[PDB]
């Protein structure tokens, strides 16, 4: 009964800060996710939630386990993720840049599925716990390979694919109560303009144009420039609306790199740089390629443009028995109907991505969102997870 | 062409030894690096400027490119590097091994093709990406059994593409004996556990009971398993499928049981599992598949926990038609005759076609060959239709 | 014991319909064994039942462990599958008469199987037990103060250390306090009693 289970989440509001601030006080960034996933799996197994270790690695890996149900009704994941990029309680506030991503959220579903259990809330579907790491944008390039450099090719997708399934998925994360349901794609490119030839410092030609310098660096330096440009359109032309959110996808130079600082007496040949480039989800990285290509011809420059990471953004399909059990336990809760995100929420790396094309429709939400998070809005993310599940648990599927 | 066909004529001798040396190399999956290796080093030699893209330093894929004049669309040629655990070697115009069957044999096709495209100097718009896979063949981690040793298709081809080797097109080169397919099915993976008990040392066994009520849980899944058999059966049929790239006929099997240990026999288990395979159509939600399963355990009045540990999507390559185009046009030169359709099973089973597909890149399988042995004449054809195919393709506005 | 069958192929090529006692999957005819070992068991126990002055033995069987295939490797099923028995003896049965009554469950199924032993050891009951028995009788009466009841069968159908001693001519039975959560410690006072009384006894008899 949602009467009952409210209750009893009422009287877990202690439960909830210790669970928060013991999460939020582990040291978790992406490569070192182990000790959070550890806690994780000794709490879903103190409450009897039959958890398993499902990982590549044995000190990087998800934690699965479930609340079952008698029979026959749909199933919901709840999902928040393990890494980061102390945490403590104060006045009815926890604070801890940890505890906003993602440790808080994360609490909230971890005790909204300790309510339902203890409740003893009917539900015919099963309820999948998921806990995942290496969500955030870290990948392997260049010498940095394999453990350490890892993260989402080994982080939900592997854990849905290795059997944390269900037919519906909602993915916990500060949103200030408002729902997406599409996220950003990617392609990331490493650009290497070509110059040369290279010579001792003595010997070096002046005085040269930029474009036209046999140092790599600095006919680098136009490139970016015109790079930026087209950055700077890029996300007008591909901006897009969808049912689940506005997808305005942006474009960022993370990285440069040419010649080695311990060498410099010769200035170099190469120089690359590494784009970070969102797609909406209709875009073929390779348009965009060639785009960027198309840059490196019209400056006359030649360049190698080699991808090193696509991943598909996807808007989910048939999401409205999920949308429509969260907003009617939202408005139950909040007492308001669900305002719409902002375009950046729907333009970003979420696990909804990988939810949605394995056919899980999924969408995004919870508490919060920068420096603290609101008891009372957790207990109150907890509240609407919990309706949300006896809600759709009990629908046939 | 008629350059790119005379190139490859004589190269025959080089394709023998590439398969031969390749076939021979020892490989399962979880000990691919060697033949990783081989190809790395093979594509260098070659001037294909080779990638290793994986997720451990033993197990990897290999990428390379031929690179294009700018203009045109990029295909990609794909084999996996891992064999199941025979030998190989040339004799009469044959070469033998099941390595060279499954898989080496159609890979060295199209090294040798992407080899002949390049030293005749053919005029390619497009890209042609080479891609050496490992993992493509069904072991999954499970249980106790996790990690580098039992990964493979999470770390295969799905890694590759998405990191980097990613093209326009894509044609998977297997053992298909000249039929193209751009359908395959996905899986579900299920372990059911009979509960059972209470255990008893043996001389307190209770007997005479019915089977289905036995304490032992062992005894419950001798039941358990007529009764999933029963449900294969219709289940095959109940989710035949025909799409355009293809018939799925989407099968059952029961892979692997364990009750108890065998150390350890003087209490008689609470518990026994089973591991079913169960592919799936493209159509199929796994849930659905698990559901019907629940009720099987159910129609019997027994309890069992049924676990999924291992869920992969099938799919039908959409906008194939310019990839399929290329490929009859440059198969009816080279073999003579318009392409038979593929039977059902090789359309109802795992091929990297899948992650292309998912990733957006269409693709479907098509190679000579299919058990024992290749025909050298009919490998040269293969590499003739890959390079006429790339040559056709690859100059093609995307 | 392990049931022969095969041809294994990869899953989307695994030929249906066909019957149990014929399918190609070993784990599928083990079901049809399984189901007859049981039956078989439920009248073992029944035949070799044996009384004897130290019990009455009533040796059972059961099916302690199965395993085909291996987990990590599912998408080829298997052409063998195993079944490890554990079956009791009376002291008075060969293991050998029991094995080809196993062998002979297999072939009456027109099943294919290799029944290989792992394990044999005797039973045993003790002869000349008397004056230990004579000795404890007497010790139990007293601290005890009622005279001793004779045992189940299920704790005479087992494996004891009594079969080492008997085995190698010491006359030997088992005897303590309790039995299964918890011990009275009065229980234990009273077996420890006994225990010092019947050495003073029988030690002090000359052999």
């Amino acid at each position: 009964d949602v009467a009952k289970v409210m209750k009893t989440l009422d009287g877990m509001r202690e439960g909830l800060i210790q669970t928060a601030v013991e999460l939020g006080s582990i040291e978790a960034p992406t490569g070192r996710e182990g000790a959070a996933g550890d806690y994780v799996y000794e709490w879903m197994a103190r409450n009897g939630f039959g958890p398993e270790r499902v990982g590549v690695f044995d000190d990087r890996f998800n934690v699965v386990g479930r609340l079952r149900g008698t029979g026959g009704g749909a199933s919901l994941s709840f999902n928040s993720h393990l890494d980061t990029i102390e945490a403590w309680h104060e006045e009815g506030r926890i604070y801890g840049y940890s505890v906003v991503n993602c440790k808080g959220p994360m609490a909230c579903w971890l005790i909204a599925a300790k309510a339902l259990k203890e409740a003893g809330a009917a539900l015919k579907g099963d309820v999948v716990l998921t806990a995942v790491c290496g969500e955030i944008d870290c990948e392997p390039v260049d010498e940095f390979q394999g453990h350490d450099y890892l993260a989402e090719d080994i982080g939900a997708r592997y854990a849905i694919s290795h059997g944390a399934i269900s037919d519906y998925a909602l993915v916990a994360e500060a949103t200030n109560f408002k729902p997406a349901w599409v996220e950003a794609g990617k392609v990331f490119l490493k650009v290497t303009v070509f110059a040369g030839p290279s010579r001792y410092t003595p010997y070096v030609p002046r005085p040269v144009a930029a474009l036209d310098s046999p140092n790599a660096i600095v006919r680098m330096a136009k490139l970016v420039e015109a790079l930026e440009e087209w950055a700077d359109n890029y996300e007008k032309r591909y901006t897009r609306e969808y049912g689940g959110g506005t997808v305005v996808p942006k474009v960022a130079i993370g990285a440069i790199r040419g010649g080695v600082p311990y060498k410099i007496y010769r200035f170099p040949e190469l120089c690359s740089i590494y784009m970070d480039i969102r797609l909406n989800p209709d875009t073929n990285p390779l348009v965009v390629q060639r785009e960027v290509e198309a840059v490196v011809s019209k400056l006359g420059l030649k360049a190698e443009v080699k991808p090193f990471l696509f991943r598909r953004g996807y808007e989910a399909q048939g999401i409205e028995p999920l949308q429509n059990a969260l907003e009617v336990a939202h408005r139950e809760v909040v007492g308001r109907p669900t305002e719409r995100p902002g375009s950046p929420e729907c333009s970003m790396w979420r696990d909804t991505n990988p939810y949605n094309e394995l056919g899980i429709p999924s969408l995004t939400y919870g508490c919060g969102g920068n420096t603290y998070f609101l008891v009372d809005d957790m207990l109150k993310a907890a509240k609407v997870y919990a309706m949300t599940a006896m809600d759709l648990c009990n629908r046939t599927p």
